[PDB]
């Protein structure tokens, strides 16, 4: 009778249902029997009826509910979930809410519909995880994510059942987490996202004054603000960072207060407790600056307190430590250079020391080894809990070890270390503004475009030179010699005296001509062109890249210091902005900004 | 596609 029932419900006709009650009573067959349910998914009668209706009025639902109550299977029938990978978990209430039918939502909850049921089927998953619509996996989160204020209002405060706002799905995300998860930078989306977020926050605070809704964290460990920063959602991040609440009852949770005004000058202090931390917990700034592949990484930093905080930190302690570090690094490299220079050529390593000058060389050596081990330890700690610096440190330590063992080879690698030691000194110009943007651009072009160009050139050059070598007739040694000669000719110095043994010299001349033409005219020119166009495309990006580089250097310096030193240098003044519900003072960290307005 | 105006 399953096909007949499905046809009856799909049609929506009331008459066909007559007689089902006595039929079930006589045969004592429940509406959740395997035969009645569709084997493919598990869909029961109610979801099918709700799926296909007219102008929000199916007109069959009450009869189905009455029949199920007659049987006495409402508990297992009204909330019967779907099976299968695609739609697992989905219940009738999810459908009713998805179809924007308040009437049916009320009628469903009135009868005992499970309001906390989770719909974690593969249809409802994040876009990156092979899904279509992620909404928090809850009826309440669904209504909040589909921009339906009335549904959320009724659902939260209903006599029969209440879905508390502070509730977490399998992933741990709460309704605010989902509402940030579906946010997009479009104006239409943000306009309702912010409104619903604020409404829901105020309602939760009103109902429960003790707890805080944004305190909750998901399994990942983030909060709505940190998650919005991580997911690159400027629209809601900017509205949460400057949230101000005029209501006196709910002013405690506000984030931006007015401090004082004199004429056109207005001075307001922002709150940055969660925004900036000293190792107590993860900070928005660290996440936004250090994580990669963020949509609006550069735009997100242009917010009223963020930029001024970076500025104040830079003045307070950023500049001094940077100059100290660069000077010390240069001095250390000079000492290393002197040590390598004064390495005694005579004898074999290690060399005995029996004079004060020997002890001077030893002092330089120990300083260099200390620097190398320090860099190695810093990199290893970073890995456990700067690739070029890692190479420098590992090479230094290996050179010292081979010096201890006894072999000439160490000097080579030791010298190589010195090369790298200066090769990256340019990267310390990053902190400087005028030359730091140029250093960042040089590093960017060097790694991305120069890797491709070099890889393109290597095989071409080696194969073409091998072809020319094969052309000549009087053979690894011959190739080894000729390759040096050919590279020297590529430099523009030398002479092609080796062609005497070759037959058909004309074609060899032509081939060398074309080789030179390609190497100098086309290959070299394209490298020139690429730099010119990239800078033009990033002409505006120059300031963005510079600001990001400045931020990352400042944050690296801040991270390096231990916790208590950070406590000493922490920026912002403790300001008692009000008294909590119990009356005790807040005493919350804040940072002050003042502007000028001639229109207010 | 995704549409928030429909
Ligand atoms: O130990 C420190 C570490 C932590 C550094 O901070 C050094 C300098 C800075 C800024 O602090 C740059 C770094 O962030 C960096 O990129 C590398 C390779 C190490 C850290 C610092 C000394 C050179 C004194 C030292 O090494
Ligand atoms: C254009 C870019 C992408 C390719 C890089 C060029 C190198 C692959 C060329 C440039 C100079 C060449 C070298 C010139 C001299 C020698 C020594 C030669 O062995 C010898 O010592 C005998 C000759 C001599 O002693 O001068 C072996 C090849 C090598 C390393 C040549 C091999 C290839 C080199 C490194």
């Amino acid at each position: 009778n399953r096909p007949i029932l499905f046809d009856i419900v799909s049609r929506g006709s009331t008459a066909d249902l007559d007689g089902l009650l006595p039929f079930l009573l006589t045969h004592k067959k429940r509406l959740t029997d395997e035969e009645f349910r569709e084997p493919s998914t598990g869909k029961t009668c109610l979801p099918k009826a709700l799926l296909n209706l007219s102008n929000g009025r199916n007109d069959t639902i009450p009869v189905l509910l009455d029949i199920a109550e007659r049987t006495g299977n409402m508990r297992e029938f009204i909330n019967s979930p779907f099976r299968d990978i695609y739609y697992r978990g989905q219940t009738a209430l999810h459908i009713a809410i998805e179809r924007r039918c308040k009437h049916y939502v009320e009628l469903l909850v009135a009868q005992g519909a499970d309001v906390h049921a989770q719909a974690r089927g593969r249809f409802f998953q994040p876009k990156d995880e092979g899904g279509y619509f992620y909404f928090g996996e809850l009826p309440l989160s669904l209504a909040a994510c589909t921009n339906q204020p009335h549904i959320v209002n009724y659902l939260t405060e209903n006599p029969h059942k209440k879905a508390d706002m502070r509730r977490q799905d399998s992933r741990g995300n709460t309704v605010l987490h989902a509402l940030v998860a579906i946010a997009d930078n479009t104006r239409e989306n943000t306009k309702f996202v912010t409104k619903m977020y604020d409404l829901l926050l105020l309602k939760c605070a009103r109902l429960f004054p003790d707890s805080n809704l944004e305190a909750v964290l998901n399994n990942d460990g983030l909060s709505p603000l940190m998650m919005a920063a991580k997911t690159g959602k400027i629209g809601i991040f900017q509205h949460i960072i400057r949230r101000e609440v005029t209501d006196e009852d709910t002013r405690h949770l506000s984030r931006k207060f007015k401090d004082w005004a004199y004429g056109p000058v207005y001075s307001s202090l922002y709150d940055l407790s969660s925004l900036d931390t000293c190792g107590e917990e993860a900070s928005v700034l660290e996440i936004l600056v250090y994580n990669s592949k963020i949509e609006n990484r550069h735009e997100m930093l242009a917010v009223e307190p963020i930029n001024e905080l970076l500025r104040d930190k830079w003045r307070k302690f950023g500049a001094v430590s940077f100059y100290i570090n660069v000077v010390s690094y240069l001095c250390a490299m000079v000492i290393f250079t002197l040590t390598a220079y004064y390495q005694p050529l005579e004898g074999t390593p290690p060399y005995p020391y029996r004079t004060t000058v020997d002890y001077l060389r030893l002092a330089g050596e120990v300083i260099t080894l200390f620097t190398g081990v320090l860099f190695f330890f810093t990199n290893i700690k970073d890995l456990f809990m700067q690739l070029l610096y890692f190479i420098y440190s590992v090479l230094v330590i290996v050179s010292a070890a081979l010096y201890l063992a006894g072999i000439e080879a160490y000097l080579a690698v030791m010298v190589f270390a010195l090369v790298l030691g200066w090769m990256n000194a340019l990267y310390f110009t990053r902190g400087l503004k005028l030359t730091g943007t140029y250093s960042i651009m040089i590093q960017k072009i060097l790694f991305k475009d120069l890797f491709r160009f070099l890889l393109v050139y290597l095989l071409f050059m080696i194969g073409y030179a091998s072809a020319l070598v094969s052309l000549l007739n009087p053979d690894s040694e011959t190739f080894s010699t000729f390759l040096l000669d050919l590279f020297k000719l590529t430099i523009g110095m030398g002479d092609l005296e080796m062609l005497s043994s070759t037959k058909y010299p004309v074609v060899f001349i032509i081939l060398l001509v074309t080789y030179i033409i390609l190497t100098f005219v086309l290959l070299l020119n394209m490298l020139i062109a690429l730099m010119g166009e990239t800078v033009g495309q990033v002409s505006k990006e120059s300031k963005h890249i510079w600001k990001l580089q400045w931020a990352t250097t400042i944050l690296d310096i801040e991270r390096s210091f231990p916790v208590f030193l950070r406590k000493a240098f922490r920026s912002g003044e403790m300001v008692t902005v009000g008294k909590s519900s119990d009356g005790t003072p807040d005493r919350r960290w804040c940072f002050r900004v003042d502007e000028v307005n001639w229109s207010h």
